[PDB]
């Protein structure tokens, strides 16, 4: 099975391609986002979204991953071999959980329709030369 | 988060240890299962059911949780190590992803309240002398 | 005070004499049942019901009495003695336990009427010789003969 | 399983922990107070209430620690660990039982609402000064 967790919602794994990987904030400042503003809603016993329930399926994805990476390391004897595991781990498990968790949070906080339009948008802001780039990005706000 | 992944579809980890651990089948049956019965499901832009939403996330932690084992596995060189770390991972991670794809493959097919009715059912079961429990073990079955 | 603990739900002690202790689950599977099928009503702060009650007060000195024997246990220095001691709670205090633990989560289960038909039943069936009953005892289950779910 | 066994009621451990560790009546004063006024309740083949099926519960477990406690005296060797056990007994399984059958018994007799206030009063008296405390501590009563 060639899932991609973005097509059940209406983007691609290349529409957040997009983005670039330094982009996404930190997964320690995406689940304090989470925890702040759907705590409750993550832990209620209803199917409050789509949206909802993939991010408590990643939320625990994550959980499950560090558990596992802790402990190998709490084995390991290495310090060198323990940073380029967590290396390895960080670049691609954790960019990858990033992108999953700023999309899920970004389409509960604003919209999924708004979030394609952005990340359209900044498709374009990224591809265009930066003589000729406006110093203004795009970004998502509820304000004018 | 203290997310319970069961919760919102009515079941809790601790009616899924009321079965016991040898029960569910092994998650490259339940993979397989999976692919044979609800790819087009899975891969189709639809949010078919929250079921298929879970199923998919499971299945793409299952594919990062054994990317970091193989890539650990293959930069290490210690056969009892393989071991060790493999019978660990299987143990806890295996089991759980055990327990959430026979929960949701099982739902797909059968029905949230029949899976639920099938834990109460085969839990008192196991639990029952024998002398004093019909003889065969319950099993869902769709055939009448 | 001469307390018939079943009396107020209908059977007695009496009723509760002839199955066997080989019938009713170990007070772990009987505590485990329980935690797994009616947690969020036994901990919940409203009366359920008075098999609710009788079973919370059943798991509390449960609880109560483990914690006495693994006292006296730690401090007592004979592993025979331990023995002793551990087979005699499990004979005196087990199986009166798991008589409470049983009737009561199947009385939630399938109902108290239920039960208590059940028990004559199997009243009957175990009084009468083996040699003139049927090989199979009665059973109470939420099962067919089948035991297939669909 | 983290039951409590007064939730049901109203109460709680950190309310019924006002009251301090030497103020509940003995088991046998309790036991008498039960028998004498709600024998033929605690007898009969009726959900009387709550609280008595509370009661019948905690009596009859109560007397089951009770026969665990005279097994193991008979059977321990000398009267040093013999009273040790006995004070341990005490200190723990007494000291929790005659709250539960306190708390039963006030309740059937006085209220529950009336039980309740009664704690939180005297949390109030137990928590005042010594020197600002009224000699009459709170005490439930009909008349």
């Amino acid at each position: 099975m060639d899932i991609d967790p973005y097509k059940e919602f209406g983007a691609t794994v290349e529409l957040l391609s997009f983005l670039p990987s330094d982009f996404f904030p930190s997964v320690r400042d995406l689940l304090d986002t989470a925890s702040a503003l759907y705590r409750e809603a993550l832990e209620s016993p209803e199917h409050c979204s789509p949206h909802h329930t993939a991010l408590r399926q990643a939320i625990l994805c994550w959980g499950e991953l560090m558990t596992l990476a802790t402990w190998v390391g709490v084995n390991l004897e290495d310090p060198a071999s323990r940073d380029l595991v967590v290396s390895y781990v960080n670049t691609n498990m954790g960019l990858k959980f990033r992108q999953l968790l700023w999309f899920h949070i970004s389409c509960l906080t604003f919209g999924r329709e708004t979030v394609i339009e952005y990340l359209v948008s900044f498709g374009v802001w990224i591809r265009t030369p930066p003589a000729y780039r406006p110093p203004n990005a795009p970004i998502l706000s509820t304000l004018p």
